[PDB]
């Protein structure tokens, strides 16, 4: 389970590529305003 496999064009903005194995796998930390786990929902804040 997870998506470490490729961290290419894996984040959209805040995208601080941090392995969240902890809870799941590899993810990005998006800005306070961009979330959804990929800063794909740039909730412009």
């Amino acid at each position: 389970p997870g998506a470490p496999s490729s961290y290419d064009g894996y984040c959209l903005n805040g995208g601080v590529a941090m392995h969240i194995e902890s809870l799941d796998s590899y993810t990005c930390n998006c800005v306070i305003g961009y979330s959804g786990d990929r800063c794909q929902t740039r909730d412009l804040r």
